[PDB]
């Protein structure tokens, strides 16, 4: 008999792992406990900070929300109107020398003339094709084509694409798209044009809301901390080593075992094949695809520059610079790096000159995230990165080779994203319901591994959801059905359900 | 103070409130009761018996589960093998003189040559138009002609869909039908033209299992039973009269009060706003439409005809009688009928006379149940409805002029069929949220009005989910997402869930 | 025996006329002879000149070509290089106050911008339809549609296509317009409104040759001058009255009879029906339908103003002016108005008031040609036409309000165009044929009635084909097939053929 016994065990406690928690935590029905080998909760919904002050998420974090239960528990953990920022999310494309609203095509207005033809014509054929289209598109590739024309593609989402998932769009499904048909708006397109105008998807009503403090880590922390604290274990001491499915007992690095009689885990599903020491599922999950991501900090003296203003995030298809995005994270809240009256040497200046002082300045100062993707078919050279990124921020004109940067910040993170492949629904198929007839919910970003329901809410949702299969029988829609959950009213599940406001009498 | 007081208040005894009942009953949390009028539960799934001892159901019942949890209700209430009998589908539309196999549209094969000329040439300009169609059909009309084509349309769905909706199809909206018409595919059906195939394999109900006793109506006594007794009220003292929605408060015929926090209703929504005193709600509900169900059943004596044998149910479409639809109800069940030596005398002949004598001579007895529509649009002789019925058995060679009669039955449905409208869902949209800000739940076949979630298993699990939607904050995913929950298999909620199974540890 | 008889009797020396008076000359076989009720060959080819010396064409007649036998009688006729004058095209359509270049649906890219959006999303919606279209359109105003989009309908076709043939474009077929309109390519139209470039060069007459002398009117008396004189009959003395085609007799007005076997009838088909007492054919004749030409000509005091300049012909779509077209007539040939020494008084200023001074004054002088239409679905009022033509001009600043006006010129032609109704080729299939079984060969204008081979070449041309097929045999090409004349280059016959050739040995 082991050292702990419990009905339902949840490994990790990021985003995933946190919802199966809270869900536990509401029903307050079978007993639980979740275990993570960080000390802090977040996963990769986490947040860095270097020595000078600067605060980094793993690259860029925006919260859109499909879930009240979701908003529920953020609420909670966050309750006062100060604990947050609201920004319109405005965003632009890099495109030679233009920072080009999003989305690219309805600001093509802004590229020479002879561009705009071609780009026309090439969306012109995609909509007189699209007219007697009776098929699927059956990769990314075909699926851009499809929606964008030749022209319009080839300028920004296959250049950029490849530098965001590291691998060809020719090599990827389109599915996770959603079930929309590649098509173009070849009128709304064309009138902008016309009209010279541009116009990007943002406004008063599009808007993102950030932590005041902490960075998105902060949310999680916060929600960590509404957990009965004696159930949770973080840390050294919560990090599992071994699975044994056909036992039921998960070891952990301290010797620790714990019975269960349903787990949720939230790791990532080849290191779940690995810990359980199943060659068959190991073979199965070195099937899948992923890219790593390097998350790149530059920390920046001087008031937020005019040429930068308020945006929030960038696309970078062009291959003058090795990141595909950046934040200006400095924008999303006045706490992500230091108040002006703090003193930092200058490191170095864009360019790569030594600072003409050594002596420690005041500020202000604002802050640039930068995400670079990694996989065997694109290889990163570490060791010179971070220097590759800071040369392209000035050929992207981000940084003038006179800007004086105060803080740097390099990090790799080896499971970045899942990637979307024409193989991964053939394997997951297999791999999920083997694990399922173990009674193993293998649930996240990597813990089930489809991006299209990839983010944190959609993530924290995949673990209320598998709670809610285990006990009360519920569909796990957002696993199973991305398009279904990314497209509705997802308001009927609440942090307070009739369950608790009848037994409360 | 109310005479009674419980969280959750079901109307109906009907598939729908039962389901409710069941689902609150393994839950086991907030209180609750079910009330009917009806001493007998199963609301039109009952089962009347004629002094002769001939068994009808409320038409044709046949069962094809969607649901898991459905069949773990009927399993619990009728747990033996020779509770059931299975049978394979045998399904036939009457055409000039012939039998065609279900579905008529995709058994051309079998019409004369010259029909099926006229059929395939309608198909064929279907087939050509619809190649380059990008706007979807408005009217059930409409899909038809553009799915099957004129031939099909003017051969069978036009007056056969009159003929049981008693509303012509121009009068109907499409979106109902993905489980109920099937759209033939040109190269299949003219494939089988040419080899002189048939195709009688489509939908869900071409196998099923039928109750050995009471009709389909045996099968919603037993799961009654299952239910607490003191939990329910059937019978006069359970006719509810009165909704103050206002008060939360329900008053029954005996004048017995009820409060609840939520209701759940089961009733036609007419009837509810009626009982509401609302009479912006009344106006509504009469937007809505419904046909009347007219029963006919007819006892023969005799071994079964050679000319009958393992028919199940057959469509009628032509005018040379009065019926939609004709069951051989004796192949369901033995027990539908009496015995072959309980001695009955003749009443009639089919071809309308007396018989020779009164003597009671022995059987063996087989039976036939028969459907006639009525609406506004389509008024039915109620005084001749039986004669014209047994007539048309004779047009349709179902019985020979000689065949002896021996019990007859005639029962008129007032609400039949909820009629799939053009108006529907725009009026549906001002209604069911109404009531759902009220704290009530109207759901079921007049409950909530949609045919395509209208059968007994979609039924009872309305009230499933109506249950788990209060108290668990479930999607009601039957109620507004018909073809998610007809085309997938519903196998996560279960009569034990872990909630039950963990409580007990 | 009558007093006059020639194998070939031609009636009118018209383009038409003059074309089989010049194939039956150079053949030189038949005996033959041709009439025309007026002095002055030319028919609606002539050209007026005023007291004041301003000489005016029936409306803008530009020559295009299709046939080398045409370019050789015109060489024979006016064999001098000054004899001609070239001229490049110059042509505008009036639009929001701006010129736009011809063809208007070419040069989207010179509209004002909300006009460019109007313009291409018809376009697009044209397009879009267009790619799965499998039927023909029946009338014009469907063309234009289907060809070039609502838009272009609204803003230019419909409105100007009325002005001109003084019938709605729903009135008209589409046959007729492979070279009269241009189909406009949705591909270059968008690329030219982003490039803001223009395409003026559509069509046959993007450049042209203009007589120096006598107007248009010149070329046929010219032509008229090569022919022997003993075997012409113009004025009052060649005026037919009576057709008499069963005795193959003609009647002249001062009792003249002329003989024939084979007659070419170049006069208007109705009124050729009038003078054959033929009551069936006058009943077809009437189911023709034509339009009425004014032609208002204005002399105008002054050097050429900039903002005319080498402008050649102009269209006029909007409501500010009541003529569709306006020709700078005095651009064609110095000759077609007087010498800058020529004195003479101010008749009226632009604006209507009376000149300051009385006294003739030098030129230069210059000079507008206006176009007016009418039809019973179009009245004009005759006597306010002129004043309204020229305030139009001062409406549209071709003049301002103080120039001076020295010459005025109104004439109503009433047979000036015939219209490609729905109806004419029903018609005209019954009409010709029966003239045919009569050997008369009724070609022209209005002798056949068909717009599409109408201008001088292809009526002269006519005549020309209608000798040749009663002579030779040869096919009527230019008759039946106008897409087929119209679209290559006619080489074959020419003023010498081999058979002059051969014989002059
Ligand atoms: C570059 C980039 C950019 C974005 C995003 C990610 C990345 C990488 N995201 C996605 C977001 O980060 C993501 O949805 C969640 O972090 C997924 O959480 P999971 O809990 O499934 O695992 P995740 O990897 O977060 O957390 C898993 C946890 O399991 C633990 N664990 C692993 N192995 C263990 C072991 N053996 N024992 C114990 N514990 C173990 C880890 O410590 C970790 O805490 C995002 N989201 C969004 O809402 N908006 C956005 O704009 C973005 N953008
Ligand atoms: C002709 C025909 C043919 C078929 C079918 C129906 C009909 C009419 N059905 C559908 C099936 O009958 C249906 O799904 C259920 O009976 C509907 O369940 P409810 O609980 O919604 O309504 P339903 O009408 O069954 O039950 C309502 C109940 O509420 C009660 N009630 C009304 N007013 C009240 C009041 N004032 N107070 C208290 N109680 C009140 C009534 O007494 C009744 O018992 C079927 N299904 C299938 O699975 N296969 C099939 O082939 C068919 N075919
Ligand atoms: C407003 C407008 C604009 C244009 C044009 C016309 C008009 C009205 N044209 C067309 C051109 O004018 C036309 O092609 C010829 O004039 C037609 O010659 P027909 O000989 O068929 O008849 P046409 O009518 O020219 O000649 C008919 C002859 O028959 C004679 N006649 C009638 N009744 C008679 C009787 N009872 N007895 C004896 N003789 C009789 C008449 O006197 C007349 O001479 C043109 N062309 C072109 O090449 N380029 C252009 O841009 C244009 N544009
Ligand atoms: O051969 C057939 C018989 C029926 N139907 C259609 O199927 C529908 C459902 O009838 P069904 O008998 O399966 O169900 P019920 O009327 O008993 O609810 C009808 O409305 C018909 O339009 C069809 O398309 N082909
Ligand atoms: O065959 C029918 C007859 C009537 N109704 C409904 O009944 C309403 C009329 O209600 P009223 O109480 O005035 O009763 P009725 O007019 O039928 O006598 C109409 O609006 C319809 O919605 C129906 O659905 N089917
Ligand atoms: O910009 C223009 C001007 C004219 N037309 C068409 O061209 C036809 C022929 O007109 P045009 O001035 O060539 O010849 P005409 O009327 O003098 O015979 C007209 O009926 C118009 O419908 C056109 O499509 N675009
Ligand atoms: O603007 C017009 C007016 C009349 N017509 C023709 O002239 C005939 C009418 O004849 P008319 O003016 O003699 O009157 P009606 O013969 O009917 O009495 C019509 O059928 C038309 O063919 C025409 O072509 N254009």
């Amino acid at each position: 008999h082991p050292d702990i016994s419990v009905d339902v065990l949840v490994i990790g406690a990021g985003p995933t792992g946190l919802g199966a928690a809270k869900r536990l935590n509401q029903i307050d029905g079978p007993s639980w406990m979740i275990v993570d080998s960080n000390e802090t909760p977040g996963g990769l919904a986490s947040t860095d900070v270097t020595p000078e002050g600067f605060l980094y998420d793993v690259g860029g974090h925006v919260i859109a929300s499909h879930y009240k239960y979701f908003d529920d528990c953020l609420d909670e953990a966050l309750p006062k109107e100060d604990d947050w920022y609201t920004h319109q999310r405005i965003s632009y494309v890099r495109c030679q020398g233009q920072w080009v609203p999003y989305p690219f095509q309805n600001n093509i207005s802004m590229l020479p003339k002879e561009e705009q033809v071609k780009c026309i014509d090439g969306m012109i054929d995609a909509a007189l094709e699209a007219r007697v289209a009776n098929t699927k598109p059956k990769t990314f590739d075909e699926w851009i084509v499809r929606m964008m024309g030749t022209g319009i593609a080839d300028l920004f989402m296959r250049p950029y694409n490849f530098k965001v998932w590291a691998v060809p769009t020719t090599k990827m499904q389109c599915a996770w798209l959603g079930e929309r048909v590649a098509a173009p708006n070849l009128k709304a397109v064309t009138t902008n044009v016309i009209l010279g105008k541009t116009a990007g998807n943002w406004g008063p009503n599009a808007t993102f809301r950030f932590p005041a403090r902490g960075g998105t880590g902060g949310i999680w922390i916060a929600v960590a901390n509404t957990l009965p604290k004696e159930k949770t274990r973080f840390g050294e001491k919560g990090k599992v080593t071994k699975v044994n499915a056909n036992n039921k007992t998960v070891t952990l690095q301290d010797g620790t075992t714990i019975g269960y009689k349903k787990l949720v885990s939230t790791m990532a599903v080849d290191f779940l094949a690995e810990a359980m020491n199943d060659q068959e599922l190991v073979g199965l999950t070195k099937q899948l695809f992923y890219s790593s991501t390097h998350v790149i900090g530059v920390g920046v003296r001087g008031s937020r520059p005019e040429r930068i203003g308020d945006k929030c995030w960038l696309y970078f298809p062009e291959d003058n610079c090795p990141f595909y995005r950046a934040t200006i994270f400095s924008n999303y809240s006045p706490y992500n790096q230091p108040e002006a009256s703090a003193a930092l040497p200058t490191m170095q200046l864009a360019d790569g000159s030594r600072p003409q002082s050594t002596e420690a300045k005041e500020g202000p100062y604002w802050s640039i995230m930068l995400e670079v993707s990694e996989s065997s078919m694109k290889p990163v050279n570490q060791e010179t990165i971070l220097a590759d990124c800071i040369q392209g921020l000035v050929n992207t004109e981000m940084l003038k080779p006179t800007d004086e940067i105060v803080s740097t910040y390099h990090r790799r993170f080896d499971h970045g994203y899942p990637t979307p492949t024409l193989e991964r629904e053939g394997t997951l198929t297999q791999i999920l319901p083997k694990l399922q007839d173990k009674d193993i919910w293998s649930r996240g970003r990597f813990g089930s591994w489809r991006y299209e329901v990839g983010n944190q809410d959609h993530s924290f949702m995949l673990g209320v959801e598998a709670v809610d299969n285990i006990v009360n029988g519920a569909v796990e829609l957002t696993l199973n059905y991305p398009d279904f959950v990314n497209g509705r009213q997802n308001t009927e599940r609440r942090l307070v359900d009739g369950a608790q406001v009848f037994a409360k009498s």
